[PDB]
């Protein structure tokens, strides 16, 4: 292939080097996708002849010397949850009543408009489950995103098609989503970087309902190397006044590759001191955060001292999810597509428990949620205190089976302990909670399969993020674990 596992900076040079054409990049992409795909099941929606028009035009500028965007040629697919691109499809993640609505005109959300603008190539997206509302992919429409390390195993959620497309070698960037971790879950389970920025760094859409109870929200890369991330990150961030917590700041992303972390003073946690955890996950992360003494950083245990159980907060966090949740399915009814009713079957039944349990939710529940935000916030803000950063294992287990009903989950147990099957073994949610920006870092692998390690800066520290990540990427390379799905049968 002239294409597959090669970067994004590598293919923004033989783009803009003319030893490649976007037409060939585009047809070549295409190739992998057709071949690798079927069994991966991470496209749900193919835009290939606009890819091709676009590759087309693209190619005209390059050959006559007009203006080309930073990441020309570079070859990506969105996320379909929430998508907004005029004219393409946007099912919530399988929602099969969906299956033929398309995007209004005018109206974009942030990936797709900001990497094209900057010539990136759409090729299509990529699959989620239903509303975003778990850390696996998979629903009863488009069915299992499969993990490229093993395909009995599904690629993590709710950005799963993203990561599985990006651990497989097929596109060098892909955008995912993050209410309660999902460009970082998926990341983790996959051996792939995850970077979730900074609330306001990049912007996000929320209409029609800009001050919604929900979490933070965001947009952002999964890439194979930190560098692209970066690239990625470059494009993505910047002010927009329609995003009411936007940052008016310009950065470069790419001037922190090289920082290290010297002198740097690192918290580190295994389980936040209210999850349980695999043995083995905290034991791969007690040995990471050890290459950061080897780089010159002071690495300590910290205690975050959160009051509240990881029951609790799980709780908190799939209430505030489900408020505007609960908005879309009685806009979607106004509009004439009921998921109430008719097309009830389209929603998982763990979903419509929490669509059901807020309803009413009285103001005496959303105010003991948001004081529980409030609460993580400060624990958070605590360490920030006193630590440049804090480590922790990006996820308490690894990767589950794909089930066989559209209905894959995550565990209900871990070490004996109970834990929410959809998103409490997602300890990403605490910086939903915070809004401090974080990155999944792949850590190594147990039994033959990924786990990550999360890098959460202070509130704005992105390129403090960057630094981190990129420091680790060199003294503890994760790309030869590649090979495990650059080698599976076809």
């Amino acid at each position: 292939s002239p294409v597959h596992w090669k970067s994004a900076a590598e293919i923004v040079e033989l783009v803009k080097s003319k030893q490649i054409s976007p037409r060939e990049v585009v047809e070549s992409t295409i190739d992998l996708i057709e071949q690798r795909d079927p069994g991966l099941n991470a496209v749900v929606y193919k835009a290939y002849d606009e890819a091709r028009e676009k590759a087309a035009a693209l190619e005209r500028r390059i050959m006559q010397g007009e203006p080309v965007g930073m990441l020309a040629g570079v070859p990506t697919l969105m996320k379909d949850l929430f998508a907004a691109k005029p004219g393409w499809p946007s099912t919530l993640g399988g929602i099969r009543a969906l299956k033929d609505a398309r995007g209004a005109a005018g109206v974009w959300s942030t990936y797709p408009l900001k990497m094209s603008g900057e010539d990136s190539l759409l090729l299509g997206q990529t699959n989620s489950p239903v509303y975003g509302f778990r850390g696996t992919t998979d629903n009863t429409f488009f069915g299992p995103t499969r993990n490229p390390f093993n395909l009995d195993f599904n690629a993590g959620g709710s950005s799963g098609g993203a990561a599985a497309l990006v651990a497989d070698g097929i596109v060098p960037v892909a955008g995912g989503t993050d209410g309660g971790g999902s460009i970082r879950i998926p990341a983790a389970w996959t051996n792939t970087y995850g970077f979730q920025p900074s609330i306001g760094r990049v912007p996000f859409k929320s209409r029609p309902n800009a001050f919604h109870p929900g979490p933070y929200l965001y947009e952002g890369p999964i890439t194979r190397t930190v560098r692209d991330a970066a690239l990625a990150m470059n494009v993505l961030h910047g002010f927009d006044r329609r995003d009411p917590a936007s940052l008016r700041v310009k950065l470069d992303f790419t001037s922190a590759l090289a920082q290290g972390v010297r002198g740097k003073k690192i918290g580190l946690t295994l389980n936040y001191g209210v999850f349980p955890v695999q043995q083995e996950i905290q034991d791969l992360i007690g040995k990471a955060a050890r290459v950061f003494t080897e780089l010159g950083a002071h690495v300590e245990f910290v205690d975050l001292g959160i009051p509240y159980s990881q029951k609790q907060m799980s709780d908190a966090w799939c209430r505030m999810i489900a408020i505007p949740t609960v908005a879309s399915m009685q806009a979607l009814r106004k509009e004439g597509i009921d998921l109430y009713g008719e097309h009830r079957a389209d929603i998982p039944d763990a979903l419509m428990k929490w669509i059901d349990a807020v309803a009413d939710i009285s103001v005496q529940q959303i105010s003991a949620d948001q004081l529980l935000r409030t609460t993580v916030f400060d624990c958070m803000n605590g360490v920030f205190d006193r630590f440049d950063l804090l480590l922790a294992p990006t996820l308490a287990c690894m990767p589950v089976r794909n089930a066989t009903d559209g209905c894959t989950e995550g565990p209900s147990q871990i070490n004996g302990e109970e834990i929410d099957p959809l998103i409490g073994w997602c300890m990403t949610y605490l910086t939903n909670f915070s809004g401090h920006p974080s990155a999944s870092v792949p850590a190594g692998l147990i039994d033959g399969l990924p786990a990550g390690m999360l890098i959460i800066g202070d509130r704005q520290a992105d390129l403090d993020v960057i630094a981190a990540s990129a420091a680790f990427e060199r003294a503890s390379p994760w790309s030869q674990y590649y090979d495990i799905p650059a080698g599976r049968p076809l």
